């Protein structure tokens, strides 16, 4: 009964076009077994910070969002020139700000919530000019929502602290961190 | 709470985001598929083989999607790129043939079209010719030469023929996407 439809076959070769994208996103993550690590290490002080299982999550969830969102257009060559030059600032930045966490954490009496502040703020701004020409809805409060915790002083001086119980997180955060600058992620 | 998974989640979800409106707006829009609808319905007219349209038409709509999704995911070289537009060009050129061959009746020259036909085959398999699968190659082959063979034409644009309402409807889609500035 059923007619001819060049729709259905259209549909038809997107669901084998999809069955490849779930496999070779599972071979291909644009985040790394390490760097997911050091999300689940973020997320666990930033529950402790909050008490707020589900903003954690939230913040997280929207984390993982934006850098996604920045490695899809990346891989994809959505970057202008212009673009990957801020791509490269930013790389920059970011190494810059993980060899700080690590530093403030490896050597005591460095450590400046200051200091550290500035840098995430840095990053966000640079992600911001980064997703300027490719910003869906959700994502520029994404961007804020995520890097304005994580620069937020008081969230620092808690996975810093010494007098807390976040010591342990903040290692293992940091030896991740080493690994990444190790293998040139970071 | 596993950040891999979430990250998997969100990655594949984005892709898949991507591929299927690529897919929309290739062949799920409205005028595009009843073109290939037609096109469907005049071949098999012209072959009186059911099965055989439908596997051309399952190779054209397989290199079309194939080509919507390197172009999307900017997956063209430079060079990739100057034979897109050329593409594009030649196949806006056979399109207003197929119209005009049509509107202006005693105009219908099937060798000119059949040419037409032929650079635009040339043209897709210069543009993927860097990005094939096994069969990716022979598909084009089979969709063209079918098009182009002047046989085919003839019973397409034959006025004694049953292909001329089939023909007037794919020439309105054609202007319509010509209009539209699609094609
Ligand atoms: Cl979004
Ligand atoms: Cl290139
Ligand atoms: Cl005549
Ligand atoms: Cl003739
Ligand atoms: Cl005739």
């Amino acid at each position: 009964a059923m007619v001819f439809s060049s729709k259905s076959l259209a549909l038809q070769a997107q669901k084998k076009i999809l069955s490849k994208i779930a496999s070779k996103t599972v071979a291909n993550m644009l985040i790394d077994d390490t760097s997911s690590e050091i999300f689940d290490e973020l997320y666990k002080v930033t529950k402790e910070h909050t008490h707020n299982k589900k903003e954690a999550h939230k913040i997280m969830k929207d984390l993982i969002k934006v850098a996604i969102k920045i490695g899809i257009l990346y891989r994809n060559n959505q970057f202008s020139q212009e673009e990957l030059v801020i791509v490269e600032k930013f790389r920059k930045k970011l190494n810059q700000t993980a060899m700080t966490i690590v530093s403030f954490y490896e050597v005591e009496y460095t450590f400046d919530r200051n200091v550290l502040s500035n840098l995430l703020h840095e990053c966000k701004d640079l992600v911001h000019e980064l997703v300027q020409r490719h910003l869906t809805p959700r994502t520029h409060g994404r961007i804020n929502h995520v890097f304005n915790h994580f620069a937020d002083v008081e969230f620092l001086s808690t996975l810093y602290s010494l007098d807390g119980d976040c010591r342990p997180n903040l290692k293992r955060i940091c030896e991740g961190i080493n690994k990444l600058l190790d293998e040139k992620v970071l």
